[PDB]
C-alpha cells in the first residue's frame, strides 16, 4: 500500500504526508527527524521562527531524497531580507537547493508580503529554490501577489481541520491550481475523541487520528501531522490500507464550525 504524492502546478511533486517539525530544541530535533525518516517519513516542515532548521539539517543528513519545506519569519519580509534569509535557511539545513520555501504570515499591516513574494518568483527564476508557496494567506492576499507577479503560489499553508475546513478557501484554491496543505491538521486533539469520528474509526478499525488523516488524504490535501512519539508517527503514516466511504465523508464535513479556528486568524495577527 503506497504513499501517495500530490503534484504542482510547476511539474514538481511534494509527499501528501509530512512531519510537521515543531519547537523542538535543535538536538532533540534530529534525532525525531531520524527517526521519523527510518519510520517512512519522506517529507519535513520546519519554519525560522523555531530555530531548529540546524537539527533538521543534521538529521537529514545523509538523505537528499527527504522533501524539505522551510519558511520565512515576518521579520525578514522584504526583498532584499528574504533573499538573505532564504540563503541562511538552506546553510542551516545544509540544502544548498530547498524544496518549498514559503511566507509565514502574510502580515498585511507590515506592507511587505508582496516584495517578500517577489524574492521567492526571483530565487525559483535563479534555480536557488524548486517550489514557492505561501503559509495563512487569505484569498485576498493570494489575489494581490498574483496581481504583482503574474506568478500563483504551487501551495497555501493553512489551518484545517474537521472543526474548520476552510471551505471557500479551497475553493479559490481550485480556481487557480493551488495547493491546499493543512497545518493542526488533528485540531490539537481535539477531534480524537470526538463520537463521530470514534465510530468511523471503530468502522474501519483505524485510530481516530488515523481516520482524520485519511479524510485529509482523500480531501486531496497535503497534511502535516506532528507528533514527538514514535509510536503515534508510526500510526499517523498506516493511512494508505483503507478508504473512507461516501457517507464517512459526509459526516466529517458536517463537522466543519464557523467558530472552528484555533490559531491566529491571518487578517488580524499580531506577534
Ligand atoms: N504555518 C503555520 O503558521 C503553522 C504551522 N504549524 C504546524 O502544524 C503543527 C501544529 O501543531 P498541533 O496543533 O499540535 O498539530 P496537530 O493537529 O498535528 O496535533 C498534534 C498534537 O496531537 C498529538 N498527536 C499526533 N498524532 C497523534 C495520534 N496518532 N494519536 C493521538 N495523538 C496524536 C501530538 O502529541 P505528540 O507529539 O506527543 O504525539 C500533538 O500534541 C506543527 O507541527 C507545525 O509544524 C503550526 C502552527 C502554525
Amino acid at each position: 500500500e503506497a504513499q501517495t504524492v500530490i503534484s504542482f502546478h510547476d511539474g514538481h511533486t511534494m509527499p501528501q504526508i509530512g512531519l510537521g517539525v515543531w519547537e523542538t530544541p535543535p538536538d532533540e530535533t534530529a534525532e525525531v527527524v531520524k527517526e521519523a525518516v527510518k519510520l517512512g517519513y519522506r517529507s519535513v516542515d520546519t519554519a525560522r521562527l523555531y530555530k531548529n532548521e540546524e537539527g533538521v539539517g543534521k538529521g537529514l543528513e545523509d538523505h537528499p531524497e527527504i522533501f524539505l519545506t522551510t519558511k520565512l519569519w515576518n521579520d525578514e519580509q522584504g526583498y532584499d531580507s528574504t533573499l538573505r534569509a532564504y540563503e541562511e535557511s538552506a546553510r542551516l539545513l545544509r540544502r544548498p537547493v530547498l524544496d518549498l520555501y514559503l511566507i509565514h504570515w502574510p502580515m498585511p499591516a507590515q506592507g511587505q508580503y508582496v516584495e517578500t513574494w517577489k524574492a521567492l518568483v526571483e530565487l525559483k527564476k535563479s534555480g536557488r529554490v524548486k517550489s514557492i508557496g505561501v503559509s495563512n494567506f487569505e484569498s485576498e492576499h493570494l489575489e494581490r501577489i498574483m496581481d504583482a507577479t503574474g506568478v500563483v503560489p504551487v501551495v497555501n499553508q493553512i489551518e484545517l481541520h474537521p472543526d474548520f475546513q476552510q471551505r471557500a478557501l479551497r475553493e479559490f484554491h481550485e480556481k487557480h491550481n493551488i495547493r491546499t496543505e493543512s497545518w493542526r491538521p488533528l485540531g490539537k486533539g481535539r477531534v480524537l475523541s470526538d463520537e463521530r469520528i470514534g465510530k468511523i474509526a471503530e468502522k474501519h478499525s483505524r485510530t481516530p487520528a488515523q481516520v482524520v488523516i485519511r479524510w485529509h488524504l482523500q480531501n486531496g490535501l497535503i497534511v502535516i501531522p506532528k507528533s514527538v512519539n514514535p509510536k503515534r508517527l508510526a500510526e499517523n503514516l498506516d493511512v494508505f490500507g483503507f478508504v473512507l466511504d461516501a457517507d464517512d465523508m459526509q459526516a466529517i464535513e458536517q463537522m466543519d464550525r464557523k467558530d472552528g479556528r484555533m490559531g491566529a486568524d491571518p487578517n488580524t495577527a499580531k506577534f
